[PDB]
Formats: C-alpha cells, sequence, structure tokens
DNA sequence: ATCTCACACT
DNA sequence: AGTGTGAG
C-alpha cells in the first residue's frame, strides 16, 4: 500500500532572497526581493521573502507594483552578463546544498533549489544501529505529524502536541513498521537541515513521506523552516480537502481535464473510481498513476542525478524588441553561445563530461507557442562563434523576407541548448 | 512585453 | 528527432 520506500524532499526556503542576504547583511530579516531587467517596470520579481510575502508580494510582479504594495520592499538584482540574467551565484550556492545533501543519501536534483533522497538503505541502518530505543521528540525539533493532535492556542504548542501523539502511538517493536521508518526518515532529515544551515546559512524545509509525490506535497505544509511527515494513515485526511491541482504533475491542463471529466475537486475523490474507469478516461498509464496516487502510492523513484542532462541558455525578445535584422539574431545567437560555452566549459571541468549535440530553437512573432521551431547539429569544440554559426545555418531558412538583410517575421525567442553529454 | 530544466509521446 | 506538457 504504497510503503516501501521513505522518500524525503529537502527544498530551500526563499533560496534566491537567502542567497542574496547572506551576499548582503543589509537585507536580512527583512521584505526583499530578487528583481530581473530592471529598466522595464523596475524588473521582474522572481523570488521574495517570507517577510514582503506577509505584504502580498508575488514572484512575476512587476518591481514597482511590489513596491506599491510594500512600499520598504529591498531589492536584489541578478547578475546580468551579455545582456541576460546570469545565475551563477545560485547555481553555485545550489551546488554547495547539494554537494552536503550528497553525503547522507542518493539525491535527484529536482530543481535549482530542491533535492528527492532515499532514504531506505539509511533507515535500515539507522535501526539497527539505534536498536529498540525510543525516539524522543528532542531528535525532531522542528518536525511536523500531518494529520494530529486529534481528540493549546500556539503554533509550536500544537506540533509539539502532535508530534507526543504520534511517538506515543507507535512502537519500536517491528522494526517493518513503516510509521517507524518514516520517524528515523525525519531524524535524518532534521540532521541534513542542521548540516546544510550549520555549513551554509541557509534554512530549508523537507517533506518526509514514502515517494516522492507526497514529500514534495508535505514539504509546503510548514514553510517556513520546518519539516512535516506525511504518514501513509494521514493520506485520507490530508487528501480529502486537498485540491487536485496541489499535486506534483497534476497543476496542469491534464489536472483541469480531471476535475472536469470526473466532476470532482479533491485529490480523494479519485478513489472511488476503478482503475479500468479511470484508464478509460485518461488512458492506461494517467489512469493507473490517479488510481495509485489517490490512494498514496507512487512508485516514481528517486533519480540518482545530481546533475542536469542539458545545459541550455534563452531569451525572449517581446513586443517591440523582437529581433527583425539579420546582424541582430547573429550578435544574440553570439551571445548565448559564449554564455553557453562558459557554463560547459566548466561543467566538463567540473563533472568530467562533454556536449555532443547542440539543439537551436525559435519563436516567431505571432506564433501563441513557446517554441516555434527545435531543430538539431553536431556539438564541436565548446566555441560559441561555431556554434553561434553553426545556429544561423540551421536556422536561417526560416528568415519568410525576401530581403537578405533583414529577418521576418522577428523572433521573439532564441535558445540554444547542448544535450548528448558523453564521458 | 516575467529562464531553465525534465520527460512523454509521435 | 521534433512537439507538447509540467514544474520550479
Ligand atoms: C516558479 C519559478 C521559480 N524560480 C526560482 C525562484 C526560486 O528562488 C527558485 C526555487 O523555486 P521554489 O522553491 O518553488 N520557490 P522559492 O525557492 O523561491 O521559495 P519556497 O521554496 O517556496 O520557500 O526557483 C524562477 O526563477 N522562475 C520561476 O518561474
Ligand atoms: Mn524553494
Ligand atoms: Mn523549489
Amino acid at each position: 500500500t504504497g510503503q516501501d520506500r521513505v522518500v524525503a524532499l529537502v527544498d530551500m526556503d526563499c533560496f534566491f532572497v537567502q542567497v542574496e542576504q547572506r551576499q548582503n547583511p543589509h537585507l536580512r530579516n527583512k521584505p526583499c526581493a530578487v528583481v530581473q531587467y530592471k529598466s522595464w517596470k523596475g524588473g521582474g520579481i522572481i523570488a521574495v521573502s517570507y517577510e514582503a510575502r506577509a505584504f502580498g508580494v508575488t514572484r512575476s510582479m512587476w518591481a514597482d507594483d511590489a513596491k506599491k504594495l510594500c512600499p520598504d520592499l529591498l531589492l536584489a538584482q541578478v547578475r546580468e552578463s551579455r545582456g541576460k540574467a546570469n545565475l551563477t551565484k545560485y547555481r553555485e550556492a545550489s551546488v554547495e546544498v547539494m554537494e552536503i545533501m550528497s553525503r547522507f543519501a542518493v539525491i535527484e536534483r529536482a530543481s535549482i533549489d530542491e533535492a528527492y533522497v532515499d532514504l531506505t538503505s539509511a533507515v535500515q541502518e539507522r535501526l539497527q544501529k539505534l536498536q529498540g530505543q525510543p525516539i524522543s521528540a528532542d531528535l525532531l525539533p522542528s518536525t511536523y505529524i500531518e494529520g494530529l493532535p486529534q481528540g493549546t492556542v500556539q503554533k509550536e504548542g500544537m506540533r509539539k502536541q502532535g508530534l507526543f501523539q504520534w511517538l506515543d502511538s507507535l512502537q519500536i517493536d517491528n522494526l517493518t513498521s513503516p510509521d517507524l521508518q518514516l520517524t528515523v526518515g525525519a531524524v535524518i532529515v532534521e540532521e541534513m537541515r542542521a548540516a546544510i544551515e550549520r555549513e551554509t546559512g541557509f534554512q530549508c524545509s523537507a517533506g518526509i513521506s514514502h515517494n516522492k509525490v507526497l514529500a514534495k506535497l508535505a514539504c509546503g505544509l510548514n514553510k517556513p523552516n520546518r519539516q512535516t511527515l506525511v504518514s501513509h494513515g494521514s493520506v485520507p485526511q490530508l487528501f480529502s480537502q486537498m485540491p487536485i491541482r496541489k499535486i506534483r504533475s497534476l497543476g496542469g491542463k491534464l489536472g483541469a481535464s480531471v476535475i472536469e471529466i470526473l466532476g470532482i475537486e479533491y485529490m480523494g475523490e479519485l478513489t472511488q473510481f476503478t482503475e479500468s474507469q479511470l484508464q478509460s478516461h485518461f488512458g492506461e498509464k494517467n489512469g493507473s498513476w490517479l488510481y495509485a496516487m489517490c490512494r498514496g502510492i507512487e512508485h516514481d523513484p528517486v533519480k540518482p542525478r545530481q546533475l542536469p542532462k542539458t545545459i541550455g541558455c534563452s531569451k525572449n525578445f517581446p513586443g517591440k524588441t523582437a529581433l527583425a535584422t539579420r546582424e541582430q539574431v547573429q550578435w544574440w545567437l553570439l551571445q548565448l553561445a559564449q554564455e553557453l560555452e562558459e557554463r560547459l566549459t566548466k561543467d566538463r571541468n567540473d563533472n568530467d563530461r562533454v556536449a555532443t549535440q547542440l539543439v537551436v530553437s525559435i519563436r516567431v512573432q505571432g506564433d501563441k507557442r513557446l517554441s516555434s521551431l527545435r531543430r538539431c547539429c553536431a556539438l564541436t569544440r565548446y566555441d560559441a562563434h561555431k556554434m553561434s554559426h553553426d545556429a544561423f545555418t540551421v536556422i536561417k531558412n526560416c528568415n519568410t523576407s525576401g530581403i537578405q538583410t533583414e529577418w521576418s517575421p522577428p523572433l521573439t525567442m532564441l535558445f540554444l541548448c547542448a544535450t548528448k553529454f558523453s564521458a
């Protein structure tokens, strides 16, 4: 019943904000945000401290408008190189945190600031080492048990009541107990998070459950600077009022279609349907996935992959800034290829691998789709001038304009991506 | 006028 | 190999 693994998800709190607060002490414990391309309406916000969220500041907001909502908002700007945002500082801090997490167990890098952890073997080790010894609440100073307490008005008071109920109810005698395994997982995650904060300064949240989807959902339940354990038995109560769209992979069109076709709102309602009924509407794979997921069962593995499988660089050119001349297209392809060259040379030196295929993608003014065209070619020698020339070669036939010097329709996006790594 | 990543089809 | 989808 989806209890074969113990999986955690560790996600950093306001990651880019914490990076900037580490760098600049003036930003600590203040409402602040990270910004991009300041000239247009003060820049687009990409990260927001929890103090700023209390005022209603959100990501994707223009900085000028956030300043309208939060006049004391402090701002840190993403580095800009070659006319575009440069995330090196955050990638390096991410690597720092991934390296600390890698000492405890195999991790799967799920984004710049979160990784999944398969803790099964660590749990087995810690249960044989920790033979029948009771687990003290002191080992879980920041852990919430979702669904408890049940059956007095402060947040931490409730947390402690729930943790006491949890440890009181389940015994260490049977070491195949899923709930005990989850609890040992949570102890390990407390240790991991303490190590991360000690060695980097960054605080983070985590979810501990039996699979990746529940771990991700749990992590968000008690942000920030806390962790949440979602037990198998907690799933029905958790899911009974949990919107479908909150579940990983159901936040888009498929989730909307599940809501529309089945006439439900919450994840638990999926349980009433048989597997073959769900496979009828959503296909064998989606039907079986929904059928298992709504009961708290998921098998997607924590992949042993800390490093990205591709290295890409994209820039949009919206509205009047769209690229309309051949000279413009070649210059921006060069800029993208130069950043790509830097990141690729560093990647080969750090990670002992080389990309062998270059993917070029563009968008044309008018196309509603994010990408209009994607093509490929050989990738050799990590040379920005060569890569940019090859990209121009592979897209040049897309220029409708009869005049060679002009490009039409204007380009609203450029994308270079290195793929197909070899040792 | 909000950029990277993954993977499932075909 | 190219498109659509989901996410963070
Ligand atoms: C959704 C999104 C996130 N990010 C960055 C901002 C975050 O710093 C980083 C981590 O994603 P997140 O964990 O979902 N958000 P957060 O890390 O800022 O904060 P928290 O984990 O919710 O506390 O991803 C983007 O750069 N473009 C985006 O569209
Ligand atoms: Mn985060
Ligand atoms: Mn994240």
